[PDB]
């Protein structure tokens, strides 16, 4: 095999396609299925497979009550194929709550973060064996992407952040090649919160859309330069705005540099990613709560601030249906290299109070030349039907 | 490896042997089972697999309840191979309430639908990568054949139709070259509507024998030429007719031109395929209901309008055991290509009440030059032990 | 690949190995297991497998009452590694309620046989695909092995008989290369009733040791000749005796050339294999029912008639403890191939009423010419947790 | 491939990074798994897996109660990837109540035992087949390692011991080859008593850390030489101590010749690890029972009696809460060879009463040359909501 250096160009896209959906939620009803959360996809060069952080336990299971928590010593990465539901065959490829994993072409390659927040460590983990770890450096909840991370020429950039939810913190992009930590570059430019970025390639580069948890109803842009460990930070220019809580379509701003102070404190992780000076991005329908879910191309919204003239919307996930996360994932083609995306359907305590259970399901669309329709694919559980 | 082309000749068939059976309703009463319906069965060169689109659900499941309806947001291609059925760990290879499948001997290509009736979109999966798509081009049901698609030298030939299930439809031809759709030609020839296709190889060129929904009792013929993107439709000579409701053999008939327009609204997948002048063909005994299924050639039958003397009949379900939808699918030989068909077992709703839900199971039979026996092999579940 | 012509001596044994367990019975108190019967074993060239007919049902399942026939149209061959046991994510190779398999080097051949015990089909079925099939010859439970079939130079040899249980039958050995029957020739020399065969390879040909369900206590025994196809029958030599009804230690004979007469009517598969003049055996310890299970070599009892002198007695399964069929199995060394031999080991229904179902889980040892020990190695599932 | 000869230095480890959970106790109560008990993992040269000696039975079974016994005819290795627990899926790799694996670099090697206390047989099973086996040579309960065996050059070292658990005892150091003993050689030296030794290569030898169950509570170290089959025994330096019973930390002795007789009697495998005249080693906190878990290194403890300046040490399972057997297992890197280690976390009968199986989970750690943090990883299965 050969290393990814992923040079081709980023495919035209119309919009998304459905792609594969795993309908986890529903069959949980009728069937030992893990309660998960923070899901993710990825691929080697052959296929694509679905992580997600489980809680250490199925659905039907008294250990479910309450898991409407992100840290606890049992959450481990698990990871199927595709389309594989997360059932008890399903393989925990090590202890983690909060994770990130990629292929370099050659192997994969998870980064899984466990440990008291205050002191976690950082396991990095190639090729089946664990090659290297780091310990926090802020003492408060050393947190990595929850997606993808991305490789070229063997070369890994995962980024992390340690340090206040909503406050300053300590953003660092490391390199691993490996599993062996190369270099560890800190954190330029004018974000002021990097948590769980989004990122693609875009050779010779990276670039991540991130949640700034802070200050930030806009989203921060973290652009990774491979050849010399450099690293650059803005915010999108659309102002159209894709974090939640976020502000209204009418009163929403960006300028393309700093956080625009609406609504900006609390997020959600989400994605987008351009294409000449436009913006592909996606984000939940509601501002206040994450439910439903549209995409659409901002025409200048790359490259203009304060941008607000969208083109080819689509509905996902209907308005008054349950979203949550979200993230990019890029495919090599014969020709370009596509970007696909997935959407974290959240079922469970908070909104949901029927159970005290916390799970989620996934739907993955990917981009496409061609032409589409309409559709909503929602979780599609009935809550009433469902355990505890 | 190479690009499949079929060239070798058919083999020459004495009648069916049994192949493969499932049992998948029989089992649900005893473990977590797919709900499913509308299955189909192919194969890699080295092996056979078998499809199915779940409901999104288990049968012990209460989002089993009211399954009865061809088309969800949930419905998604499932594949195992042949033998194993759709537990927990089976693979929904895309979101789909329509589909396809067929391997170029390279890779496989599956054509999932889903979306709104008046607004689908279909998926164009090409290993592993979603490759292209396309939009309904007559807002009515986008749907396609529902069994597998065949391909030749790198080129795959699905059919879809969009329309009127009872009515005048618009039925196209698709080309699709490694996922990309590289010509679409219309149906042309004398058939008056082609719903869900069987089709085989017949080098160099692809067959089918498809559903008349609105005018006929007989069934269309569909042929396609690779060589040019050409299409032709009659309908098969047999006198005896293949598609249910049926009329009658004393009293049913077939020119090889014209829907015969006896009782010709509605009906049922199923296939047939001929060998010289002669029709080895297939159909649930019954000719109001879906039930029994016998299997006969008709001598003289592709060729012959309204002929009706048959040979070599073979009871595979008994007449008072349901039956359902059907399908060819060929497999090659070390010196041809055998010819082989499922049938779907369908159960629950409709016919019986005493549950909520529906799926159903498969056996599978195959040409055999040899000598064979006598049996029927029906699905076997006692519907009152079954949950719900 | 190549073919396996299996030539190299026979390892000497001192006795056998405990090799591998499944515990079924036990499991499927706490699990969806099949309900199975009939087992056997066989090996590729890199790893052995267990075969077993189910009952196209699981055991915690009301469709597994009255599971005590040994023919419905819903029993499948099933086949799962050594080891695993058959659970839902078990493949049913084909529909049979008879069979045999073994790999020619290159591929594995199943012969699965269903129908009607009046007008039955066997599918011979090679590398996936159907090769060819045939009927019934004497219209009475065409009935194979249940064991592994041996191949040499690529051309497998199975047994099989059609006819009378407890009266003259139609014995016929097929040779069948790469799924196509390439000769069958007839049952020849003086056994009189031969069912269900323990086969091995003795290059250059294949042996056999069987059950006479007539008027034999003692053993037919039926040498293939593969260099052109001629056959001889016998009987074992022992007065010791295999065959359960078996009359007693001291009153049981056999002259190694015709049926005994003494309680010949009944039997069990079993089996037994030379060594010089000398005989490894093994049989239920009970001579009543299927209870218990020693092995022994008897000292010239290939060789001599009524002869009873043995020695390396083992205890496989206590006296009191459940039984059952039991078949050979050969495995290729660095240097010479051993003989391995798996038992049934049966419950429900017959002996045991709390329940209504019958299935068995297996036990299987392996020659040695190491040292061992002592132990049995019964089922050991307590009958009152048990389901039903 | 090529066997391997492990040559190429240890790695210098700062201390453990977290590497795999199974919670296969929190999922029993929402799902079937096993019951098992001393587990352990190790690893061909493209990944790892584990094992553990199961209990004929699956948690949520009737068959479950009174497993609180280390030896019944139906516990068989179970092997699976190292994170997938041990589901219905997971094959039971030979019938075992005591084992050990290891992968010569070619193939697996698996050594099982069962049988009579006072006769058991020990087979050897080399690359699916079964080359070898031995019987007790002291009449009382002949054990092996119960975790991974170490091979150089195509010869694998597995230590067994047969004799009595609190007195004099019969050590062999077994040889083999390709699955076939090539020699046994007897233990020498000083130690009195190894039971369950936990082995590690050091090339060109191996060394291993076990159990003395009768007079120590320091812990025998058995020095084997693949050069000449030779053996050496002593026992640890560092008066710090790893058995428990153990005495306390002010009160407890070694002088790295002799047991030292405080509190010898009873026991628990674990395992330590030079480096350079450093010891790595891990131990429950408590020296009564089997709770908490911690690490640390020993300046001076590989090399000076009574040595007890710690540094570095590590909670991997806080104090209240349970532990048991652990033992090492090593992983090769790109330059040298890393040492990592598990710990069986045992619930169930004895300590805990409200039920009456008796099982275990896993956790992992490796050594990393890294930064780390702090943590503890405990079984965490509330002992209410399980069944029985
Ligand atoms: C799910 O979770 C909560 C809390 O769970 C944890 O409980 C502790 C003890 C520990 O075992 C841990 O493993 C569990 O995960 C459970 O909440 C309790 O539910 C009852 C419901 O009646 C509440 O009783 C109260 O008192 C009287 C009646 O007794 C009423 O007047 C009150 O209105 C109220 O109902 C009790 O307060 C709950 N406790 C808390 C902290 O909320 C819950 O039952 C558990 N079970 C399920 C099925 O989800
Ligand atoms: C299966 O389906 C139907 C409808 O299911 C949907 O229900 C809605 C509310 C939603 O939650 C969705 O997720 C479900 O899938 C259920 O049918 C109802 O069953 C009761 C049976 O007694 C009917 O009650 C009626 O009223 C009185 C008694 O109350 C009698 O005199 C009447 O004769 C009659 O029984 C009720 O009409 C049903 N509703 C409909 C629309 O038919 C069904 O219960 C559900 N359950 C199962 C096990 O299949
Ligand atoms: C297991 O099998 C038998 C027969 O099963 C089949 O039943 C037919 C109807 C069909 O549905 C098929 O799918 C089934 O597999 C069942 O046997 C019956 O059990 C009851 C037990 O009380 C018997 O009742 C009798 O009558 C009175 C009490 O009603 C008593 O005085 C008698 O002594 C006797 O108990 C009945 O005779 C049984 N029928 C037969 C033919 O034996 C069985 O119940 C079923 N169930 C289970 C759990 O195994
Ligand atoms: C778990 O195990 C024990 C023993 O199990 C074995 O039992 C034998 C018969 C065999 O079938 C084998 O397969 C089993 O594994 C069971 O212990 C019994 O439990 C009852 C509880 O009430 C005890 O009754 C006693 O008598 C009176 C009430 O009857 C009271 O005053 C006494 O205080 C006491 O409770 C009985 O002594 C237990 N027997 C023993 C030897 O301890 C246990 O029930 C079983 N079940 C479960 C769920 O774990
Ligand atoms: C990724 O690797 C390739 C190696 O082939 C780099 O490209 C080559 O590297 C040097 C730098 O100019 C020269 O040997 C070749 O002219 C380069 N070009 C090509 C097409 O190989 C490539 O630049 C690397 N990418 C990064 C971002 O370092
Ligand atoms: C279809 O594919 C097969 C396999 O590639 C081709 O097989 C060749 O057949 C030609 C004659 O048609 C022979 O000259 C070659 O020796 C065969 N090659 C192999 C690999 O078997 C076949 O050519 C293709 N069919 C056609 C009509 O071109
Ligand atoms: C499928 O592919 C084969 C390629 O080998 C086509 O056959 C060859 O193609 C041209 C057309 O005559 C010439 O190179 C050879 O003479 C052809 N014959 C053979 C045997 O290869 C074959 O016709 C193609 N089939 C279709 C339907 O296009
Ligand atoms: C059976 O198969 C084996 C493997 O193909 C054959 O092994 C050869 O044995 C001959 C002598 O019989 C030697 O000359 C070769 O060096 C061996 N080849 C291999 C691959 O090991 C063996 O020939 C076959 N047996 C017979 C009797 O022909
Ligand atoms: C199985 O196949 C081998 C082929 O190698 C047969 O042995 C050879 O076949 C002929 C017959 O004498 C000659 O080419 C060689 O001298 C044979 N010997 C060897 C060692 O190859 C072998 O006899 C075949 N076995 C049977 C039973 O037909
Ligand atoms: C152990 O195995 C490795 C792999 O086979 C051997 O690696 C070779 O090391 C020698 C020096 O020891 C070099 O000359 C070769 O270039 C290496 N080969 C490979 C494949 O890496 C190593 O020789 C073996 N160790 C010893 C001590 O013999
Ligand atoms: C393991 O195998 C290697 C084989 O390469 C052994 O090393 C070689 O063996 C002899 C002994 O000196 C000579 O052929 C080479 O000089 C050795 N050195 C190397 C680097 O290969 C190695 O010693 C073996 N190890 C043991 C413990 O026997
Ligand atoms: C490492 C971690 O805890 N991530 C959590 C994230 C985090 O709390 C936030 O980033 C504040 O910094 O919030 C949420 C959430 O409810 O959406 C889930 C994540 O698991
Ligand atoms: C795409 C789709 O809906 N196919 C459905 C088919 C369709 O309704 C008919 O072709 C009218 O055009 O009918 C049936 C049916 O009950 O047999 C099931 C199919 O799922
Ligand atoms: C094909 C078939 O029915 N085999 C059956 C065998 C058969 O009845 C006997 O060989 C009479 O000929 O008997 C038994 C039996 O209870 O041991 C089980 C077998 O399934
Ligand atoms: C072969 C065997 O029985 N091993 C057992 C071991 C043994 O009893 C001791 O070594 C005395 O010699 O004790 C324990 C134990 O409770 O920790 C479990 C082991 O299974
Ligand atoms: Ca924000
Ligand atoms: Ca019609
Ligand atoms: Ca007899
Ligand atoms: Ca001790």
């Amino acid at each position: 095999v050969e290393y990814r250096n992923w040079s081709k160009p980023q495919c035209q896209i119309t919009g998304f396609a459905p792609f594969s959906k795993d309908n986890s939620i529903r069959l949980s009803a009728g069937g030992d299925i893990w309660v998960t959360r923070e899901p993710y996809v990825s691929c080697d060069p052959v296929k694509c497979y679905q992580f997600a952080l489980g809680q250490g336990t199925t659905l039907d299971n008294k250990h479910s009550n309450d898991t409407v928590h992100d840290r606890i010593p049992h959450r481990t990465l698990l990871m199927n194929e595709l389309g594989v539901p997360f059932h008890l065959g399903t393989r925990q490829v090590c202890i983690a709550w909060s994770s990130s994993s990629c292929h370099d072409g050659k192997a994969w390659l998870h980064v899984c973060i466990t440990g008291d927040d205050k002191n976690a460590t950082a396991s990095f983990i190639y090729d089946g064996r664990l090659v290297d770890s780091i310990g926090s450096w802020s003492q408060n909840i050393l947190r990595t992407q929850e997606s993808e991370c991305v490789c070229i020429n063997g070369t890994c950039t995962v980024v992390m952040t340690d340090g206040s939810a909503s406050g300053r913190a300590d953003t660092r992009i490391l390199f691993i090649e490996e599993g062996k930590i190369v270099h560890i570059s800190p954190l330029a430019g004018s974000a002021q919160h990097v948590e769980e970025c989004s990122c693609y390639p875009r050779y010779p580069g990276v670039r991540c859309i991130c949640r700034d948890n802070w200050k930030g109803s806009n989203r921060p842009v973290v652009d990774i330069n491979m050849e010399d460990y450099s690293i650059d930070s803005s915010y999108v220019c659309s102002g159209l705005v894709g974090d939640t809580p976020r502000n209204d379509d009418r009163s929403s701003n960006s300028n393309c540099r700093d956080p625009n102070n609406e609504r900006g404190t609390q997020g959600v992780k989400g994605w987008a990613f351009d294409n000449g000076n436009d913006l592909w991005m996606g984000r939940t329908i509601s501002k206040d709560l994450r439910s439903g879910y549209e995409t659409f191309k901002v025409i200048g919204g790359w490259s203009t601030p304060n941008s607000k003239s969208q083109i080819n919307r689509q509905v996902i996930v209907d308005s008054d249906n349950r979203s949550g996360y979200s993230g990019i994932f890029s495919v090599e083609g014969k020709s370009c290299i596509n970007r696909c995306f997935y959407v974290e359907l959240i079922r469970g305590r908070k909104q949901e109070t029927r159970v005290w259970w916390t799970s989620n399901s996934i739907v993955v669309f990917c981009g496409t030349s061609g032409t589409y329709g309409t559709g909503s694919w929602p979780d599609g559980a009935n809550i009433n039907f469902m355990p505890i």
